[PDB]
């Protein structure tokens, strides 16, 4: 079994990597590739509550967050490790600590003892970061579809520099600067590499 | 402006107290009786997810409880607060502590982290415990019949809980003797709270 996450900004070209990366490794792996709360219905009713709040505190919708990152966790995640699968997560912890800890402004350290809290120790075997430029990411935003939006894609790429430089040995690196099927293709052998040993 | 909370076990007495404490105070002070969710929209839609859990992990349980604490905390007791009341809160962090932290096995302190993101500081100025041993707690509960073995045991290690938190902590703890008849436990409480008030 394996339990592999995929990180990155808006722009990084993380949903086609992730979809690209599934459709290859499924051919060869007992793979499957799950989108927290992944359809779990408690962690879906979770997420409705923040969705339908009224200018709810940040800190209730990370907690809500936490709560329904678990659910997925213990009835989707968790059961289909047991099983043997390898598991493809689009988001999970290094997300909440980049956008909620770092850019958002709630702190680091609060926002990961909460995530630590949630995944009672079950860290990824293997994280990807699609590791892509402001300017890069902000003209694939931009191609695909503000000052302050833009502070805060700035905002969210600092804090996942800061994270990947701790954590090291969990985390691979993939230019995500490059056109998207060098991308998907540094992935897809980044992964192999990882289950091949 | 003053945030007391009361604490204890089932079988203490803490409905009746908080209740007849509320009615004697309201007299002299700008005072609130509230409990979590108490209203707040959020904080109900949160209570009915964990009111219809089949079986719920403990620490999806937990976080629940500290995402109701917030809404309730910024919502409700902070605005309260701000206008300069006396905001009685029937349960707030250390039944966190004892319930999921101690009794559930969670980790006091793992459940201490996770509260402390919920509260941001807003720590009670003052907090009655309701100390009752296990024994008067059950008769109490019985009358609300013999309490099966899983309950008690439950309800011994909540007051276990509550007895390691009121130990390592204190200042902010006032423990009233809970096994007295409840006009003894509400008058302690009453004579405990105005000498905190002046
Ligand atoms: C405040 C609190 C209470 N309890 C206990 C106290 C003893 C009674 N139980 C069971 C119970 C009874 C009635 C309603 C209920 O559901 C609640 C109560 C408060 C807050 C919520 C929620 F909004 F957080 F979900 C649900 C639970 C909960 C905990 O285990 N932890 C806490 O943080």
């Amino acid at each position: 079994s394996a339990f592999i996450t995929f990180e990155g900004p808006e722009g990084s070209g993380k949903t086609t990597v992730i979809n690209e990366v599934y459709h290859r490794l499924v051919k060869d792996y007992d793979v499957i590739m799950t989108r927290e709360p992944g359809g779990v219905p408690t962690g879906e009713e979770i997420r409705k509550i923040v969705l339908e709040g009224n200018d709810m505190d940040i800190r209730t919708e990370a907690m809500l967050f936490a709560a329904s990152r678990r659910e997925h966790l213990v009835l989707k995640v968790i059961p289909a490790l047991k099983e043997g699968k390898v598991v493809l997560c689009d988001r999970y912890i290094d997300s909440s600590l980049a956008y909620q800890g770092y850019a958002r402004g709630i702190g680091v350290e609060e926002v990961r003892a909460l995530n630590e809290f949630a995944i009672n120790g079950l860290y990824p075997d293997l994280t990807i970061y699609l590791n892509v430029s402001a300017e890069v990411g902000r003209e694939r935003i931009i191609k695909n579809s503000d000052q302050e939006d833009l502070k805060f894609h700035e905002k969210v790429i600092e804090g996942y520099q800061e994270i990947i430089h701790n954590e090291s040995q969990r985390f691979k690196s993939v230019n995500a600067d490059q056109p998207l099927e060098n991308v998907v293709e540094d992935t897809y052998q980044t992964i192999i590499k990882y289950l091949e040993k």
